[PDB]
């Protein structure tokens, strides 16, 4: 129940919010979409329970994925831009704790960092 | 660059800083580490360049992954808490633009949201 | 969006409104329903995205279908009355333009025309 | 006997009427066409009697289809825009009743609705 | 078409509200969920159409089910508490009428009565 | 220990009372009945103790079921209208607590809600 729309604010808390509309919801999965003119935006939220095995811990996996599809322009073919996250924890873990990691990741990942990453810096 | 240490600030900004040390770097990858008594933290950075197809756009992937390994204690076996991000764009893409989508995601993913996610809200 | 209810106004504008309720949504599809004693109404919305071919334009299909199911009575077996529309355009196409063609069709299809059609007039 | 021409009024009862010429008529089927410069328009009207089976109701099916073909422009390949309708009823059904549905569909499908559909809303 | 949330008011009217979040909706089936520290609540709604048979009436089933799950606590293993209702009627029946029977049941089943049932008073 | 009669108030509180007569009581099971000119009402109460298994919790089921049976009328064959509830909990659970969940269900299930269910609103 995340809502009927999902807003992607390009460039961070700065601005250029793209409000996507819920387009589908199946198997603990939602999809939002916003067609635009020269590109379209899409967001997916999925939840999964990793395959239980005999003598081992069972994990849950949560995923959020943003995708921008840039339509072909003349000779330039169509391509995509995409970013997503995956949170993974044992079933029964302390959510608050889990939330703190990832909360830490979002914090770590900022404009300056993405810049470096794209530059292949490690 | 990217640094010799990497700080995972649990709970996000103002949270508990865990400063890891770069301990290894192979195959366009980095591994930072910070051992403790009860658990250990590990962060990995990975860069990939999907293969050139005859008639296709060639993409690059950038991945950052935080992992807290909680050592087994008593009856409770060892388990993990993990969160990671993946950025994917075509080769010649405009960095700023791409970065903006990642910034949008980091911005979207806050404590409140993570809560809902763990609660299986789609 | 699109609504939680869907109103089928028999006889067109000013006709008999039949307001159905959304009862299901799976695979980029919606199903609205309104049961009655003698018959039941059902409306389905479907979205499709034809597969990417090596050297071809990729199309999307949008379909809306009204269906009145008249339950069997006496010797008269159960039968149906059904009308539906399909809109098809390439992926990056200009929405306004596309919409205009659908508007042209809705406009073309009025009572008088439907009459002729049923009369096999070509 | 729908006439020698068929007018497609783009954007609805607003304007931009494209008057297509009858181009062929075979097997209870007519085809109109209008070549234009950067695109061409085509309309098809078909009538069918669904395959009779032993112990079941037999249906008739009527179809009207508008198609705009946009010729290739430089690097941009040729593509199409298309919208069509299908009315389906048992043989012997009360035409007026049948006409009311569809009459209801045309009414339902307007600029605002098409907008949403193209946006993949359900 | 039920709603992003579903509230379970323990102890009936004026009791303790537990607002669950819609987690999924698929085969004409909904699922709400609300995880908590010591237990979790889950509600499901299911609609069925019983097996259509030759010379017989066609029935529909409507089910609603509440389930609190108390997580294991020390020696005490995990267990649940369930309460669910089923409404069954033939296709075409008069909703108002059918509804009256369900209302009769809800009305009948109050605290005093549940007490007796749990007490095995037949 | 239920009572010589059981009243089914159609339409819930303030509705039409149908006081049924206890007809039998045997395997921790009761049965009330009230025959009428055009239909008959019948209520049943059943208590069960689920299959006791090795390393598992032992559950008990409590069921109550209302059934109006409308006798065949001319062409219209005979059919029923059912509504029943099931309460399930482990042996030893706290009655008050369990009861609260049933009360929550009864409270939740009102006329408006039944309307939606019959309407297949999931
Ligand atoms: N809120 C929840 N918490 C934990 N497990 C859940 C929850 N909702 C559903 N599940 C489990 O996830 C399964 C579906 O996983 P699948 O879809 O990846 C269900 O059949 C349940 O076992
Ligand atoms: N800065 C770069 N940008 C794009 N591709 C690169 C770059 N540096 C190296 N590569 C290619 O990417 C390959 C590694 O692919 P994967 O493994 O990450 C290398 O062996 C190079 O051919
Ligand atoms: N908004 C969208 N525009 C275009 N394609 C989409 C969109 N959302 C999802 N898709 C793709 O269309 C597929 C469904 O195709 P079909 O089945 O309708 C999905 O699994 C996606 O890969
Ligand atoms: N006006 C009409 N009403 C009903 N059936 C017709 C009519 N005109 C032709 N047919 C039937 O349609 C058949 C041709 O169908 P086909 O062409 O799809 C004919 O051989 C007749 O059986
Ligand atoms: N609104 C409806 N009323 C009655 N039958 C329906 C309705 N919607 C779907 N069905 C039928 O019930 C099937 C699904 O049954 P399920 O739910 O047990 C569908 O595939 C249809 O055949
Ligand atoms: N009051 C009770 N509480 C719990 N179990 C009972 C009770 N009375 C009988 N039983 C058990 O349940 C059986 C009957 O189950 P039935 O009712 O499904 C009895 O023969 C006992 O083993
Ligand atoms: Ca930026
Ligand atoms: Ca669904
Ligand atoms: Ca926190
Ligand atoms: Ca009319
Ligand atoms: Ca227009
Ligand atoms: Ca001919
Ligand atoms: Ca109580
Ligand atoms: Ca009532």
């Amino acid at each position: 129940a995340l809502g009927d729309t999902l807003t992607i604010t390009l460039g961070g808390s700065g601005g250029t919010a793209k409000v996507l509309r819920k387009i589908n919801q199946d198997g603990y999965t939602s999809e939002y979409y916003l067609p635009e003119t020269s590109s379209s935006f899409r967001a997916k939220v999925r939840h999964t329970k990793e395959s239980v095995k005999p003598n081992q811990v069972q994990y849950e996996r949560h995923n959020v994925e943003f995708t921008e599809t840039v339509y072909a322009s003349g000779s330039t073919p169509e391509f995509v831009r995409q970013a997503y996250v995956v949170i993974r924890h044992k079933v029964g873990d302390v959510s608050a704790t889990v939330s703190d990691l990832g909360e830490a990741l979002s914090f770590y990942l900022n404009e300056a960092l993405y810049g470096k990453l794209i530059g292949w810096e490690s």
